[PDB]
């Protein structure tokens, strides 16, 4: 449940998609992971464009996602129109974002 803007960072190997990044059917981007490591804790998200690895251009529409014992794992965000790789960690999508 509690979104925890104050929670310590995942393990960024410990991940699986429990939904892979899809549109909402309103031009944003849902996803939905499962997870190893700690509970609580702060999903390391990123969305990386088409030749910029180190770059996020996630526009979070969700809150600061967590990763619960109660809950947890869903996320979502908008994005350039474009290729953009997804990670959830170090586990990754390929998002060809259309807006």
């Amino acid at each position: 449940i509690s979104k925890g803007l104050t929670y310590t960072m995942c393990d960024k190997a410990k991940f699986t998609w429990k939904r892979a990044p899809t549109d909402s059917g309103h031009d944003t981007v849902v996803m939905e992971v499962a997870f190893s490591g700690t509970k609580p804790c702060r999903i390391p998200v990123r969305a990386v464009a088409h030749g910029a690895p180190d770059v996020d251009v996630a526009m979070l529409i969700t809150p600061n996602p967590t990763m619960e014992n109660n809950g947890g794992g869903f996320i979502e965000m908008q994005l350039p129109p474009g290729d953009n790789i997804i990670y959830v960690g170090e586990l990754k999508h390929q998002w060809f974002q259309k807006g």
